[PDB]
């Protein structure tokens, strides 16, 4: 009858950083979401993370579970590490605190030094405990970041460790809409995934689950999309709010209240 | 700059408590609400509490905050506190985990031992450090609640605990929709309300604030009305979901829909 989560930021360095994070002096309240708040991670902040990723900017899923990268995104990533072993052990953390509010005008402030020296401060404190043996950055933006992160003096330190940039995990359906490109796009993603697979499984040497490697195919399966794991939910969130089907989207008449509105629809099938 | 909050239920005997909580084997999934997790509580759980508030049920507000009394109720009780010198050091707890749906009943269920064993722990766990000097229900279902507390073994040490009932904050709108007889209903509300005070007054030794009591007039002032707190919200959730306009509301084309759904709105002014 035992449900685990997540306790949040009570101690230290992770409490300091959550009381004073960047707000519209550091992120332009035009070119990002902050009127929604910072979303700082995802994962274990104990020290047993074995795996750090890097993802870029959070969603509407996210926006209201207040951890990163739980909605599709999130459920390839964690499928991803799946074939690493790794189930619980990993944190995630984001190139953003708050989502890019475009246009995709996030590359437009990847320079401002209130954004990438706090976000050089949670690198920092993640990787402290020294128990990370890889990091995997998603997109093109944290790769930049993590770069840019090794050569600062606190992560000069980290030129060594182990480190896959792949391709951002909705780079298909945000590069076409036609299913056909779409899926074309998703093999040659697949594949890359795969040659990314094969260079981190012997660095990995913690898994939490003994693995034998096994590639993608063309396309994703059902069994390559995980579910994110309770523990790393706050205490009562439910259990569809980490399931397999959407519940939150955006919703206006035009740009300006779409940008206000938040709605979350329970799935099908909860309510008797 | 800096933005305190609350860091949940890392400690003991909280964590455990908020690991193994009651489902559908306690509260009946269609009398309540469960489809959206439990809500457990708003305030100071390190001790430094000195009143005890027993609220009834959550809201739609309280299940995007994840803590209990965070709407209209809620900051109706914050300006109750506040005529006491109470400016933070309290701790809320509902009869319900969950919101009931409805209701018609509402009642059916308020004896059920899976739903008064739990609440009772809570109950113990607030209690035990022996800081809480006043406790106050809102509601006569919060008022039974303490009533069967004090009729156990280990809650039969607090039947000398000052304690005063008073009524739902939000009766007044819940028993009429004329504002006249809304009007008629507030000031009988708020004569009951100063009743209380008077009796409490000598009883909160404690103030974080020592603050002469200022009775109600005949409504509610825009003074007597405090927005919750920062450090009383997760950490990273924006200061409107702390303010005094509403934000989120059930809504849905019959009563299926409805229950399914929640509308969350960013009040005007907050993006630029
Ligand atoms: O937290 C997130 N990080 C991301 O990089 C991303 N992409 C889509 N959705 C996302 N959420
Ligand atoms: O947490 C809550 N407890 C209550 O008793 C209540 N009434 C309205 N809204 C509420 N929220």
């Amino acid at each position: 009858m035992l449900t685990e989560f997540d306790a949040g930021y009570g101690e230290q360095p992770f409490r300091d950083l959550c009381a004073n994070y960047p707000g519209a002096e550091a992120y332009d309240p035009h070119d990002f979401r902050i009127e929604w708040g910072p979303i700082f991670h995802r994962g274990r902040l104990d020290g047993s993370a074995r795996v750090l990723i890097v993802g870029q900017d959070p969603a509407q899923h996210e926006t209201i579970v207040r951890r990163i990268l739980v909605g599709t995104a999130g459920r390839r990533t964690q499928g991803f590490l799946a074939k690493l072993g790794i189930v619980q052990s990993y944190v995630m953390v984001n190139t953003f605190l708050y989502s890019v509010y475009g246009q995709s005008g996030g590359s437009k402030h990847k320079n401002e030094p209130g954004i990438v020296d706090y976000r050089n401060k949670w690198f920092k404190a993640v990787l402290g405990p020294g128990n990370i043996e890889a990091v995997v950055s998603l997109g093109g933006l944290a790769d930049e970041a993590w770069k840019a992160w090794l050569k600062s003096s606190d992560g000069a330190a980290y030129k060594t460790l182990a480190y896959q940039h792949i391709t951002h995990p909705t780079w298909p359906e945000s590069s076409a809409h036609d299913s056909a490109t779409q899926a074309a796009n998703t093999k040659i993603m697949l594949a890359k995934w795969n040659a990314a697979l094969a260079a981190l499984a012997p660095e990995v040497k913690h898994p939490d689950v003994p693995t034998t490697l096994v590639p993608y195919g063309d396309a994703f399966k059902p069994s390559e999309l995980v579910d994110i794991i309770a523990k790393d939910l706050p205490a009562g969130l439910p259990a569809w709010m980490r399931g397999d089907t959407p519940w939150a989207v955006r919703q206006g008449v035009d740009a300006a209240a779409k940008r206000r509105t938040i709605m979350i629809t329970i799935p099908d099938g909860v309510i008797p």
